[PDB]
């Protein structure tokens, strides 16, 4: 269709498995969320407001799977969240 893969940097709507894109409000999985509402297996996440699994969950206040919560709420298996 468009966003399917590991490349994107074309369509403007919600990435799915690319790894950049260009100012989509979200993100499902890949390495470029950080400007998204929400990333999930992702990870850039300064916009955002939680993650599944993000190496940059910095204003997310919910993080499983993933490290460095820059001031997080729930942790349990994750970085940078209660605990260090």
């Amino acid at each position: 269709q468009c966003t399917g893969g590991a490349d994107c940097t074309s369509c403007t709507g919600a990435c799915t498995g690319c790894g950049n894109c260009p100012n989509a409000v979200t993100c499902t999985n890949s390495q470029h969320c950080v400007k998204a509402n929400t990333c999930t297996g992702s990870t850039d996440c300064n916009t955002a407001q939680t993650c599944t699994n993000s190496k940059d969950c910095f204003e997310a206040n919910t993080c499983t799977d993933s490290t460095n919560c820059y001031k997080a709420t729930a942790c349990t298996n994750s970085s940078g969240c209660p605990g260090h």
